[PDB]
DNA sequence: CAATCGTGGGAGACTGGTCTCCCTGCAGAT
DNA sequence: ATCTGCAGGGTCTGGTTCCAGACC
DNA sequence: CACGATTG
């Protein structure tokens, strides 16, 4: 029936999935703070909540989610942000009734055939236009990519399959 | 007259105070999860928000929590865990209907006269013994010094005073 | 606005300065 | 079960008993 | 991935 898909970064997204074959997408709703005496961007936690509040996917929906793992390499604000998207997404979907299961990006990387491509958010994008031609065209851009991964996340959850 | 406090960490606390004076304080739950094939203790999400929703403390309740402020000395699993935590208890304490304040660490201490001692946590727990003279059976260890910190969070924003 | 690049970084409270503040993760001791 | 000490750290998944190769 | 930056 229904499936949710969240990728939980910054510029990601959540896409619902109907028992009927439509669906959705939205991008995650963000908000620009002062840390620092700097400005960064941060995921508007309370647009999020009301944003589960408002879906037809009914209590008991699975929502795949991706699991973080930063690179040793990236730095500690890296980290922290990964970290807390991760927390506040996770946090939000169990509180507004549905069941988390993180999902690893090498696993829907591997269902979908997409693992080690030069130019990997591209082929996100294309694979998803396939999945889901009603949204070839909030895949045009090249920051729709988190649209995709979503909507990728959505599409393994439910055992869909590439032509 | 309702203020809940959180401190966010692993071995922080959420302490609720009703407007007749009395005073709740529970420790954050926590499950063990393997990660990288050693076993960690991660916050419990679906038991913070069962928490949050057995409060009696009504909706718009304002709850003050810790700004997370890791040192950049800190490992970036550190960083990791104080954002994941913090935006697990955001997230958790927006959707139960209460209002989310953060408050550096810095600004409760003064308050209180804490700052600069050489036995912080064994300080909280006594001013939070003050403060709360029934939870003093509560503060009586040194692993109790989340429940002081919770339990001085709430009572700086419900302003009361050491005597 | 949309994209590309290179490296991995604190943050916060009382006209920039100064100063103080949190943890995690793992081992070892009782 | 409680405390202390000290340095700041990947994690995951197919494939086993430890690796290889992949990923944000 | 994030964070500052600079590119049309
Ligand atoms: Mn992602
Ligand atoms: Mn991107
Ligand atoms: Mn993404
Ligand atoms: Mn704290
Ligand atoms: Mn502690
Ligand atoms: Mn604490």
């Amino acid at each position: 029936g229904w499936v949710i898909g969240v990728d939980p970064d910054i510029g990601g997204a959540i896409a619902v999935l109907s028992p009927d074959g439509s669906s959705q997408v939205f991008d995650n709703p963000f908000v620009h703070i002062v840390v620092s005496e700097v400005i960064r961007k941060r995921l508007d936690t309370k647009s999020i909540i009301q944003l589960l509040r408002g879906l037809d996917a009914p209590p008991g929906t699975t929502a795949y989610i991706e699991k973080s793992s930063p690179f040793p390499t990236d730095g500690k604000q890296g980290w922290w942000s990964t970290g807390f998207s991760y927390g506040l997404w996770i946090a939000s979907l169990v509180a507004s009734g549905f069941s988390v299961v993180p999902i690893a990006s090498q696993t829907w990387k591997a269902y979908f055939g997409l693992m080690r491509s030069e130019t990997p958010a591209d082929d996100s994008r294309q694979a998803a236009s396939i999945l889901f031609p009603d949204k070839d065209q909030s895949l045009k851009l090249k920051k729709h990519h988190g649209r995709a991964e979503a909507l990728l996340l959505a599409a393994y959850g439910k055992g869909l399959v590439l032509p």
